[PDB]
C-alpha cells in the first residue's frame, strides 16, 4: 500500500462509523480523534500546534471583516483568489495567502485547479450567531487569556473568586467587572445581541419529564407555569410552548429591556409574555411552577449566584421549583469543552464551572435541595437540575 | 459506544506503530481533517474559542515549573501535593490540572491524581518550552494585532519588515530584529530556543558524495560554511555523518551566538567565525554555502541581498544550499501556511514555493541544480544552487 491509501482508508472507515451513530456518538468520536492526535504527535508537532492553531481565530476574524465567508457561501461556482480579492477589496497576494491558510484548516475548500469553495466551516462562519461567537472569542476571550499568566504570576497564583479582581481588569485596564464594562462598549454589545440569536441543540425538553414534574399542579388563578429568567430570545419559552401547546399556565420571558426588544420579532404573537426584570432584584412572579435559569449562574462567582437565587427563593411556594439548566462537569475525566470554559470564565468573570456536588452546595446555601437531574447532552454534560425548598 | 471508541484508538495506534514518522504525520493530519469535517457548527466555534487556552495554560505551567516537576515525579501526584510543592493556590491548581488533563498536557488517573504525558515531558524540555513561550509572548501579540492592522490599511500586500502587524502590536517603528535587541527576556528565551535541534535533518537524504564530485579540499579549502548556523547543529551533524571528508567546516554567526555555541561544539574540526551575513562572504571558493531557515525570515529584497553577498565568493564548483520550507503549489498543510501567516505578520516575509525560490535565486544569478526533500508531508528541502 501507501501512506495516502492508508489515510484515505482511515477517513472512509471513520466517516462510515460517524454517520452511523447519533450526535453524541459523533462527539465521542471527535474527542477520541483529538486525543489520538495529541498522543501521536511529536514534541516538535506539539509546539508547532500550540504556536499555529491560534492563527485560526485571527484569520477567521479577518475573513469576517472582509465578508468572505458569507460571500463564498452564496457563490454558485468555485472562485479564484483574484475574484475574491477584487470583489471583497483585498490585496491579491494577501487574499491568496489567507485562502491557502484557510483551506489548510478547512475554513474553505481548495479545488484541484486552485480555486475556492465553501466548506462546512465556511457556512458556519457565515451564520450571524456563530460568526458573533467567533468574534467574541477574538475580541473578549483572547485578551483575558493573554493577561492571565502574568496576572497569576504578579499575584502569586491566588484562587480567583471576585469578578472585580481577575485577569479582565488587567486585560482591559479598568476597575469595572466584565459585564459593567461591556455595557459601555457599543460594538461589543451589538455583537452579543447577535450572539444571542444562536439556539443550542439539543435542549432540556428532550429529556425533561414535564408531566411528571408537574403532577397535579394547577394553573389557576393566573399562575405561571414557566418563568425564563435571563431567557434572552426566549428560545426555551418558544420550545416549551411548541412541545406542550395545550399545557395551561403563563409562560414568561424575563430579561433586560433591550434584549426583550430584540426578542420581540421572533416571539410568537401570543402565549409568551415579555417581562422586563433584572435578576439582581426580587422576583415579581409569585408561586410559579418553574423558575428557569439556563446558562446564567455559571457566569457569576458563588456570592453573586447565591444572591440571584436568594432573589428568587422568597417568591416560591411548596410546589415551585428552580430549574438550573447548566453545565455539570464530572468529578473526573472532564472534557476540553467543559474545562476550557472554566478557565475562560475564571479569567473574564471570576466564576467557575460546577460539578453536581458544587451546584448542590451552592443551592443549599439558598435553602434549596436537589430533587432531580435530567441530562440532555453527552459527553459534555448539560442538565436541568430541579431544586425545591428545603 | 465506549467500545467503538476504544477500538478506533487501538486501530489508529497500531497503524501508527506500523508506519514511520512520515506516515504518522500523515495520519495525524488526517485525524485533524476528520475532526474538522465531523464537528458541528457549534463545535467549530467552541473549538476556536477554547483551543486558545492551551498556550496560556502551558505558559502558566511553565512559570510554575509544573511540567519539569511532574516529569521527574515517580508516582501520581494529587492536586493538593502539586499546589503545595509549586506554590500555587489549591483551587487554581486543581482547575488548571483538570484543564490540562482534558487536553493531554498532563494525564489524570482514575483516583484523580496526575502523571506526566508525552506533552508534559515535551514542555519540560528547555528548547521546546522556549518555543511555546515564544508563541505566547511574540506570536500572539502580532496575530492579535493583524486583523485591525489590515482593516485600518484597507488590506495591503505586506512586503516590508518595518510596516506590518508587528509595529502595531508592540507600538514601535522598529522592525522585529531591531526591536528584539532592546528586550532582555525575549533575547534570553530566543537563546534557549536556538538550542532545540529539529529532526530529521537534510543529511538523511542529501547525497553528499554525489554533490561533491571530484571537488578537492586541497590545499586548504572549505567544505561547508554554515551561514547563520546558530549553535552549529548542521556542522556537528555533518562532521558526525562524514568524519573522513576533508575540508574546513565553518560556523558563521554573530558573536553572542558563537559564544553561546562554544560550549557544545566539538573540541576540534569546526571553526567559529564571526560574520554578519549582510556583508560580503569572507570564505572564498567553498563547496557548500549553507543557509538553513534564514531566508524565510526576510522579504524578497533583503533575502536577495543576503544571496548577493555570497555569490561573488563562489567558484564554478561552489554551491549555495538553501535548506528551508518549500510548500507545494496547492494542498499546502497547516504547518506551512500558519508559518506563512505568522512570518508575514511579524517579519513581513513569506513562505516560498519552489518556483518562487527559483525566481529569487535567479535574481542573484543562481540556477537550481537539485532539490533533496527530507521531511513529509510538510516539505523541508535542501535546494542546491550553482552559478548561472
Ligand atoms: C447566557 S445569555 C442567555 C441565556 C438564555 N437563558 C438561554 O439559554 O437561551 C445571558 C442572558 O442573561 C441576560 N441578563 C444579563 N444580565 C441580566 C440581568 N441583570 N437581569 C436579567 N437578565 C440579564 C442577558 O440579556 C442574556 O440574555
Ligand atoms: C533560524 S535561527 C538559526 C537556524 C540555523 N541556521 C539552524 O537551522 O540550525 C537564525 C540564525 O541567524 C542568525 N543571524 C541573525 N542575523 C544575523 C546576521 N545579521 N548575520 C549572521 N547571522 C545572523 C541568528 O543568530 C540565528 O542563529
Amino acid at each position: 500500500g501507501s501512506h495516502m491509501e492508508t489515510v484515505a482508508a482511515i477517513k472512509t472507515l471513520i466517516q462510515q462509523l460517524a454517520q452511523s451513530t447519533d450526535q453524541f456518538g459523533r462527539a465521542e468520536i471527535n474527542d477520541a480523534l483529538r486525543e489520538l492526535q495529541y498522543s501521536l504527535e511529536t514534541p516538535f508537532d506539539t509546539v508547532m500546534r500550540m504556536s499555529l492553531d491560534t492563527c485560526q481565530v485571527a484569520v477567521a476574524r479577518i475573513g469576517s471583516d472582509l465578508g468572505l465567508f458569507k460571500h463564498l457561501s452564496q457563490c454558485a461556482s468555485p472562485q479564484s483568489a483574484e475574484e475574491l480579492a477584487d470583489h471583497l477589496g483585498c490585496g491579491r497576494e494577501l487574499m491568496s495567502r489567507l485562502l491557502r491558510y484557510m483551506a489548510s484548516v478547512r475554513m474553505v475548500q481548495q479545488t484541484d485547479d486552485i480555486k475556492y469553495i465553501s466548506s462546512n466551516i465556511t457556512q458556519t462562519l457565515a451564520v450571524p450567531g456563530l460568526e458573533a461567537g467567533m468574534r467574541h472569542a477574538f475580541e473578549n476571550l483572547w485578551p483575558v487569556l493573554m493577561a492571565l499568566p502574568d496576572f497569576l504570576a504578579e499575584r502569586k497564583y491566588p484562587d480567583i473568586v471576585d469578578a472585580k479582581d481577575t485577569a479582565f481588569q488587567k486585560a482591559f485596564n479598568t476597575d469595572q467587572d466584565c459585564f459593567h464594562w461591556l455595557a459601555t462598549q457599543p460594538t461589543r454589545i451589538a455583537n452579543f445581541k447577535v450572539l444571542l440569536t444562536d439556539e443550542r441543540t439539543p435542549n432540556f425538553l428532550s429529556t425533561f419529564p414535564l408531566e411528571k414534574e408537574l403532577g397535579s399542579w394547577s394553573a389557576e388563578p393566573e399562575k405561571a407555569l414557566f418563568v425564563d429568567i435571563g431567557g434572552g430570545m426566549g428560545h426555551a419559552c418558544i420550545r416549551l410552548r411548541e412541545k406542550y401547546p395545550n399545557q395551561p399556565g403563563r409562560v414568561i420571558l424575563q430579561d433586560l429591556p433591550p434584549v426583550l426588544q430584540a426578542a420581540q420579532a421572533t416571539l410568537p404573537l401570543s402565549g409568551i409574555e415579555s417581562m422586563p426584570h433584572n435578576f439582581h432584584t426580587p422576583q415579581p412572579v409569585q408561586g410559579a411552577k418553574f423558575y428557569f435559569l439556563r446558562l446564567i449562574l455559571r457566569d457569576f462567582p458563588d456570592h453573586q449566584a447565591l444572591e440571584i437565587l436568594q432573589n428568587i427563593v422568597p417568591a416560591m411556594d411548596a410546589e415551585s421549583r428552580i430549574v438550573i439548566d447548566d453545565g455539570v462537569p464530572p468529578e473526573k475525566g472532564a472534557r476540553w469543552a467543559e474545562t476550557g470554559t472554566d478557565i475562560c470564565i475564571m479569567s473574564a468573570l471570576g466564576s467557575k464551572e460546577r460539578t453536581q456536588r458544587q451546584w448542590e452546595e451552592l443551592a443549599a446555601k439558598a435553602g434549596l435541595q436537589l430533587q432531580a437531574l435530567y441530562q440532555y447532552t453527552w459527553p459534555v454534560v448539560n442538565a436541568a437540575m430541579v431544586f425545591s425548598l428545603q
